[PDB]
């Protein structure tokens, strides 16, 4: 049906701004639905999810400025203006990034951007920490169904998922081929990207499991950053690894922060 | 047991420098085997294929340079000298340029170099068609035990024909089917980074080229792109198929005949 579409609506109805919410690497959306419960219960909230999984035969984007202008369009066509609040984790980061700058360059108001955990890639020598890694898109797609995590692979996943959650019960060997083709074009888009200055304020989440991480390194890990954003760079951190942000604590941890910065 | 260890042994007999072949972006080497009927019945044969795969939890390099340096090591364990011969198909064939380079900065002797159909990228904007499409992966997983291509593919289809055919990948499982995905992810994500150097040596390109009313200066100046990173002589050879049936009979005859030809 409408599980893989590219504009995935997990709440229309609201009668303030949506939250568009791009996909990590995975592609897919359905993660933040953890966010509905602590976001304002009159924000709608969209999900982007990647082409490729609804139409495995579409021509995949080649770069992120073009992930993002087809987005740009999905979003455009829900909201026509206003403030646009994009939220991103992983890829999605990225891809919100160039979002945000497309829109600028268009004269629409950019209002909040959330960026879970990912910071600038060195395209000379990509680190593989800043990288999606693909156990780690597993984890995401696993925690999305609450699998109690104590070497993945994608046909256990696809059993979780159809077991758990009924919306993935035609979830066949095409859609996992499609997830894992998803994976490895975003992966081969990190390397290219090149983010434009944003005159906009950010929020970056941080992935700290780590207490005994001084403040200040991630003050610093934020400020990465810098070169590419022209307003307040500010940050909140949450004592998950990456791929556990939208576990239950951390999911409300951002949804209330997302909260109170919207009201 | 053997069949996903990083270095192949698809042949180890034979008095002559071995002809050492690196994977394409799907990781697995087994392909090349299409190549041992032409070659040489006196050339060893040695496959390299992608780290990943004998173990899913190994650390997958970052670089063709870091991949290279690798190869590198497992080849000089089979041949002390001599002129080192490497073959790569889409990613491997990256993957030679560096070894080559690296062979060349130790003051080792670089023989033939083999690249089956892959053109430098343009990092600034990689374009699709020079970069390592999933489909044409598993296709050439599919050539691989002679599948009949007049018939979307998908890993779980792929990896019952491959256990149904060859009983060597009996026992391939969703770890390994996973683990194949993890190492395709990894190496689409080596392009783009990678910068190759000056090499001065020859080398000889493949043109898959299936439309034959594309005239042979196109197919010239198609192997040319190569000229800023090879300083010797650039000869180039048109097989008759797409880039993922290169080692399909018919481009594979045609490939290790000439290979033979050139190292006789």
């Amino acid at each position: 049906g409408d599980t893989l579409d590219v504009l995935l609506p997990l709440r229309t109805t609201g009668e303030k701004a949506p939250l568009f919410c791009v996909h990590p690497a995975g592609g897919l959306s359905w993660v933040y639905s953890g966010l509905m419960q602590h976001i304002g219960a009159d924000r709608p909230l969209y999900g982007l999810q990647a082409r490729g999984l609804a139409d495995p035969s579409a021509t995949l984007p080649s770069s992120i400025e073009e992930m993002a202008a087809d987005y740009v369009t999905q979003i455009r066509g829900v909201q026509p203006s206003g403030p646009y609040h994009l939220l991103g984790w992983s890829l999605g980061s990225l891809v919100i990034h160039a979002m945000a700058t497309q829109l600028r360059a268009e004269g629409e108001e950019v209002g909040l951007l959330v960026n879970l955990d990912q910071y600038p890639i060195d395209r000379s020598r990509p680190a593989p920490e800043s990288q999606p890694d693909q156990q780690d898109a597993l984890r995401i797609m696993l925690d999305f169904v609450g699998y109690d995590m104590d070497p993945l692979d994608y046909a256990m996943v696809a059993d979780v998922l159809r077991e758990r959650q009924s919306v993935f019960a035609n979830l066949d060997e095409t859609a996992i081929t499609a997830l894992a083709n998803v994976f490895a074009n975003s992966r081969s888009l990190f390397g290219s990207f090149a983010p434009q200055p944003l005159d906009s304020d950010v929020l970056v989440i941080v992935a700290e499991p780590d207490e005994t991480v001084p403040a200040a390194e991630l003050a610093a890990r934020v400020e990465q950053w810098r070169p590419f954003v022209t307003g307040k760079i500010e940050y909140q951190t949450v004592r998950c690894s990456h791929p556990h942000m939208m576990q239950p604590e951390p999911a409300a941890e951002i949804g209330r922060l997302i909260a109170e910065k919207l009201g």
